């Protein structure tokens, strides 16, 4: 994921 590989 893009936006949604950032963790949180």
């Amino acid at each position: 994921d893009r936006l949604y590989s950032f963790g949180l």
